[PDB]
């Protein structure tokens, strides 16, 4: 429910494996929605290097 367990809600999709490819089609900058998941994006992924320091 809270974004402090899945801050990834629509990036996570965007997963393949543990392989998050952010980078796919920010073309939607163009647009408020965009511009917001586009802002998501390159933090969306970060959220899953820190998986990483886990193990």
């Amino acid at each position: 429910k809270n974004e402090d367990q899945e801050m990834c809600h629509e990036f996570q999709a965007f997963m393949k494996n543990g392989k998050l490819f952010c980078p796919q089609d920010k073309k939607f900058f163009q647009s408020l929605d965009g511009i917001m998941f586009i802002n998501k994006c390159a933090t969306c992924k970060m959220i899953l290097e820190k998986e990483a320091k886990s193990q």
